[PDB]
């Protein structure tokens, strides 16, 4: 019994059904075997020769695939987009017709028939927007106590009191900017934020995204994307935290402000970005209802340094025999002690911390030291390097443990590694530098002995 | 009992009708059933293998979609345009030829037929040239009242005073610029002038437009879609306000000058453009016929200061007890003293208000403080910061209530968070302050301190 087949269109109380059959839309009658009501728009019919509906499918899952632009108000039909931005009207099959089909989405359609099959998930796009747990904690960032209250108040607080924003007629912030030298904290208290947030629902959703993933279809089609997931987790009432890192290398804008401004309707969603360069920032961004609330995470100082090192020598660390000398074993004093001693020695303005000498406009030249180029990514790195030479000292001098001196010693080679490099300096220093000053930076050196462009 | 299809192309005096069947064009006999006088232009009808009509169906409601160039002359066929920019005519069948089909519409189309059967509407197009109802009054607004005069004058009163105006021979003015520092209100007169004119009609349509949504088809066909809709409503004979809001990303001008131009015509339609940047506008959009008022909204003063404050301290907000108490209970006059307090505060040339240093060409210095920046947008800010820490202190203190140091350590908060960023400042401070001393500005720095690029 050789048999070609269809795709079911319409079902009518006739008894009979429209196929779309040999690249046609057809009217057929169904043998009396197959029930008419049980059949569902766009499922596979087998036929025969006599062109008569004698058995039902399943739907076809292989075709081309186009971009969902919208669901029409009637419910039955979508436009989408092709891969020549084709654009074409077709009806949702059954399986379509929760979760619910959003703009961006990718649909198996045949637009011969005019039917839409299924929704096709694309990894990459679902590992754009993908929700995260995240990782960092208040008590994991050292030095921010100020930012840490107000990334709370910004975004933690309006939901805690809902009533009393309410009578104190206070519509909450719904944009963060983080801002500052990096390597100083924006990443962990974003995450930190989205946290202690999380922690609150004692559900809860933290979209990372970072700068360069979005230059990865076209930009346009990113931003959609992530701010229609957002919408989607918006829905359930939960509070929605779009973290927009690194943004940096944007700046494209005008469809991070349109979404910014289009998600203002829902009060559960909020947008957080992180730039190093304050100064390239679009002002549009930071505009009422945009970026709002404008939080600079600044380079650590002495105080703050304790506080960042405490986080990476821990009392779980091996520490040298000599060490634990001189304070009798315990290694909670003895630690607290190593770390007032690596932080004065990186603090204090000697010979060997001398780092720059800037030259003015005036024909006044200042030195600058490690102490204010500090950020809290170097001072893990200074500890990392600390726990390599201990590994290395185990190695070649059989002594377990890590001295004082493998810190100290690390400070200078950390320095020493980033006393050339592009990385380690920003405008908010030279900036900062020539405002103390009152004049202008016209000469940079480093102090090895290298030139900087100003 | 198996029938095929086919779209109706047209009917004669002969009782028979031009079918297109098969990828073909036929002349066909309808059965003795039918009445081929009901029958309409591109409806669907079904056939036998004798190829002769049996029933009317409905119209094709999937397929390809093409945008509409405009409606020719005989009023039955239109000129539109594919996806691969291939530009056809075609028939318009029965449900187009209550609403006007106008140049920028989505029509779904067989152009193998050569019929078009239904105007689809598009989301992202509808919410583009949607009119909203203005939320802002005159009322709401604060410090602007020559603005809002001169606002009146260009918009209103031509309106209301139509024949006065015929009798001096007097023009009525097309559009209007909006123009001046960022956060000072050119956003709320727009609205507040459209709310104003609508109050006089005791019907009138606002389209509110903001640069970003241009930008993301392309820019041009975007303002051929808002004047198409602005014409549509001016058919009405209302007025229509054309409001382009964050104009500052444009300058593409020449289809906005072209369409300006092209507007002219109806005198129920006005375009208001607002920008904070002045020196980069175009001058072909401020050349006679297009944007012929220029409205500028500056820096409040003290006593606009006192204005803009009174919409944000109301005494519908709790006060503090202590607060209270100086005035005896007393809410009117204790806010409008706490107003006149902040106020005198935030103009005041304290120390703690120090904003700017700006060096000169002969090197002379002058201080800058925060009254030389303020803006609407800073002092509603300001509120808000009060408010919440009105909030935090009824949590932690246990006492409600706004007390007036709130407000005032508010001031240098909201200062200070702006005090490093963009859009704080503006060219046309520059142009003000390097104008009245007569001087080039040379150098510039904040007082954290830090310096700004000149
Ligand atoms: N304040 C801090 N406390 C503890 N660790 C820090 C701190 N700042 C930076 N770090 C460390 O250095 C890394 C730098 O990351 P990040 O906080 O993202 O800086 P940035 O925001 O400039 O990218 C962090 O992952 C963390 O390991
Ligand atoms: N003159 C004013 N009176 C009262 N509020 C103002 C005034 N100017 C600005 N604001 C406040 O600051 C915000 C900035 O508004 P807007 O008028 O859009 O400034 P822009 O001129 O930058 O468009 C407003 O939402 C309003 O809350
Ligand atoms: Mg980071
Ligand atoms: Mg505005």
């Amino acid at each position: 019994p050789p048999s070609g087949y269809g795709v079911l269109l319409a079902t009518h109380d006739d008894d009979t059904v429209d196929v779309f059959t040999s690249g046609r839309k057809m009217r057929l009658t169904c043998s009396p075997n197959i029930d008419a009501a049980s059949l569902k728009k766009g499922q596979t019919v087998r036929l025969n020769e006599a062109l008569t509906v004698v058995e039902a499918g399943t739907f076809e899952a292989v075709g081309e695939i186009s971009t969902l632009r919208e669901i029409l108000a009637d419910g039955h039909r979508a436009l989408v987009v092709g891969h020549a931005d084709e654009e074409r009207v077709v009806w949702l099959a059954d399986p379509l017709i929760p979760r619910k089909l959003r703009p961006g989405d990718s649909l198996l359609v045949d637009t011969k028939a005019g039917y839409a099959f299924e929704r096709i998930p694309k990894a990459e796009v679902e590992d754009l927007v993908l929700e995260e747990v995240p990782d960092v904690s208040y008590a994991d960032i050292g030095g921010l106590s100020r930012q840490i209250e107000q990334i709370r108040d910004a975004v933690e607080l309006p939901f805690l009191h809902k009533e009393l924003y309410r009578e104190y007629s206070l519509r909450p912030p719904k944009g963060v900017l983080l801002y500052g030298p990096p390597g100083c904290g924006k990443t962990l208290i974003a995450k930190a934020v989205a946290n202690s947030l999380a922690k609150k629902m004692a559900k809860s959703y933290f979209l990372n995204i970072k700068g360069p993933e979005l230059l990865n279809g076209e930009t346009e089609r990113h931003i959609r994307l992530i701010f229609q997931r957002a919408r989607e987790k918006a829905s359930e009432g939960t509070p929605v935290i779009v973290f927009f890192d690194e943004m940096d290398s944007i700046f494209v804008v005008p469809q991070l402000l349109s979404e910014i401004d289009g998600v203002e309707g829902l009060e559960n969603v909020i947008v957080i970005g992180a730039s190093n360069r304050e100064d390239m920032i679009d002002p549009a961004i930071l505009r009422p209802g945009r970026l709002d609330v404008k939080i600079k995470i600044e380079r650590p100082d002495a105080e703050a340094a304790q506080d960042i090192y405490s986080k990476y020598l821990t009392e779980f660390l091996p520490v040298h025999a000599d060490d634990l000398a001189e304070f009798d074993g315990d290694r909670s004093a003895c630690i607290k002690a190593m770390i007032e001693k690596v932080v004065d020695r990186m603090y204090a303005e000697i010979d060997d911390n001398r780092f720059l000498e800037v030259t003015y406009a005036n024909g006044d030249k200042e030195v600058m030291y490690f102490k204010d180029f500090n950020s809290g990514a170097m001072i893990q790195n200074v500890v990392d390097r600390a726990k390599k030479n201990a590994i290395k000292s185990v190695l070649e001098t059989g002594q377990p443990g890590l001295r004082i001196q493998h810190l100290l010693d690390s400070i200078v080679d950390e320095f020493a590694e980033n006393e050339d490099l592009p990385n380690t300096t920003n405008p908010d220093d030279w900036a900062r530098i020539s405002g103390k000053k009152g004049e202008r930076i016209v000469y940079i050196r480093t102090l090895a002995s290298r030139a900087i462009d100003t």
